[PDB]
């Protein structure tokens, strides 16, 4: 499998093929999205540990997703789960927003350490292969619209769960599953062939 | 690691990143190119078996690269070496031309069986990741110019790179060079591709 996420000024966009996209939410206060591109047992193990602490934790000092005061602290909670799940290979992407702070996006490595998305590096890719990485490197900007980034991300896939998180909304109203049978996806793909052909036609003319 | 080849009306183009590109030739008569996407030992074992039959073969009925009457028969020689090398799990690409026949291109699997390039899909890719497959699927044409195809192969890859261009009916390979990352021509082409992609994406935002 493959998954990809973008951090933009207007918010966050998450995409993963076929659940590979996991959602936590306290209405008005916080939203979290975890993307996975490992095996099904590995995703469930990490999700179960996160949920165990939310549902059964007795110790007040242990930080959970719902007591984390900021997104860095929340990323450390997910980092702990990813590390501990190995006891029960691939990276995870974790992003979201807590009230009082900007939306933030992280890539979690197997040992629980992570890196954060920046202005210069506004997206993360996970899976066996980082599909369409050159197209993202060349075209992506942190000030693109959420719908524009969603389109660019879908063209890098070559059944897809797509989630657009709008900054300061604390919900996932703009969520959608996109099949091969979908109408707009085929028409977008057709337009992308013609545009790439025209683009390369100008490259061959340019020389 | 990566290699790619194109079968065009005007000839053949071969590319591999960093030899993983191997040449054989008889002036005016035949030319062959092997591309590898495995370790040094696997590539070396296959090449050494091909050359062993060319240099030391006592049995005249055994087909070699220089006795093969056509490129299908030449591909079977390479297939035998690829299979026998595993005695001493990566694909190879094999292409060339023998006098009296069109240029032909093949992808060899680990057991020595192969498939030939058709004009529907005029290219092969081998390695861990088939880098740029979607760009090649969308843009590649069998009627492209040789330089045009080479540019598409490098731009779709978007990684030095060893490149070989064979012109149809010449039966020699001269256009062979190692393209570094700092090369000024590849820089200018890369910058033009970014802008062309940005223009292309701007048209689909609409």
């Amino acid at each position: 499998t493959y998954a990809v996420a973008f951090r933009l000024e207007r918010g966050l966009v998450f995409a993963a093929d076929t659940k590979k996209l996991q959602l936590w939410r306290q209405p008005g206060e916080r939203v979290f999205v975890l993307l996975s591109a490992g095996n099904l047992a590995a995703t469930q193990a990490v999700v179960s540990l996160i949920n165990e602490h939310l549902s059964q934790e007795t110790d007040d000092e242990v930080t959970t997703l719902f007591t984390a005061p900021n997104m860095y602290r929340a990323a450390r909670v997910v980092g702990d789960a990813v590390r501990e799940a190995r006891s029960i290979n691939t990276n995870f992407i974790f992003g979201g927003q807590i009230k009082g702070e900007r939306p933030r996006l992280f890539q979690i490595y197997p040992e629980g350490n992570f890196i954060e998305a920046t202005d210069d590096t506004p997206f993360f890719q996970i899976g066996e292969h980082k599909y369409g990485k050159p197209i993202l490197d060349r075209v992506a900007r942190s000030d693109m619209r959420l719908g524009e980034a969603a389109k660019l991300m879908l063209l890098s896939f070559d059944p897809i769960d797509l989630v657009i998180y709008e900054r300061d909304t604390f919900d996932v109203t703009r969520e959608k599953r996109i099949s091969a049978d979908d109408e707009y996806f085929r028409n977008l793909s057709n337009a992308w062939s013609d545009a790439l052909r025209q683009a390369f036609s100008k490259i061959e003319e340019f020389d």
